[PDB]
């Protein structure tokens, strides 16, 4: 067990990052001593890895500060009307074109389909209001079927997950 905890911490500690958000999430994981907390913070780390991958792949800034769409636009210099409250995973403003990105994982096709529609509708509900201030929205929905990512190798991903779940048991 102490050996297993040392293993997953060794695996994660070697994951090199370039931003305060992923750095902070590593710290959150590496200080935990209780299995449920190690599991929760480890799984949260993998989820952030997926967001960062999705942002990189789609040319978006990662929304690491949980900005709403109003804040995203304001930070760029743009005033908004009243909007539904939406905190996307990534964004990019190029001229008057705003990309908003949401990513998720669903391993079952029916669930994938439903979640895809839910996330699409969450962003689409912004379109008309954004158009009223001459912003054209492109909603990007990056649905995945797994937690495999380009941030850590798949074998590390599996080993980390397998070992964290095994710690809940003793
Ligand atoms: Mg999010
Ligand atoms: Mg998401």
């Amino acid at each position: 067990m102490e050996e297993d905890i040392a293993c997953v911490k060794d695996l994660v500690s070697k994951y090199l990052v370039d931003n305060e958000r992923l750095s902070r999430q590593k710290l959150a994981f590496l200080v935990q001593t209780e299995p449920r907390m190690l599991l929760m913070e480890g799984l949260k780390l993998l989820s952030l890895c997926i967001e960062v991958d999705s942002c990189n792949a789609n040319g978006c800034e990662h929304n690491s500060e949980d900005k709403s769409v109003e804040r995203i636009l304001h930070d760029h210099g743009i005033l908004t009307p009243s909007l539904c409250f939406v905190v996307p995973d990534g964004y990019k403003l190029t001229g008057n074109v705003l990309i908003l990105l949401e990513c998720f994982v669903r391993s079952s096709p029916a669930n994938f389909e439903q979640k895809y529609i839910e996330d699409f509708k969450k962003l689409e509900q912004l379109k008309e209001d954004l158009k009223s201030v001459d912003i054209n929205l492109i909603p990007l929905i990056d649905g995945r079927t797994s937690f495999y990512n380009e941030q850590i190798p798949d074998w590390v991903n599996d080993k980390l997950r397998d070992t964290l779940f095994s710690l809940l048991k003793y």
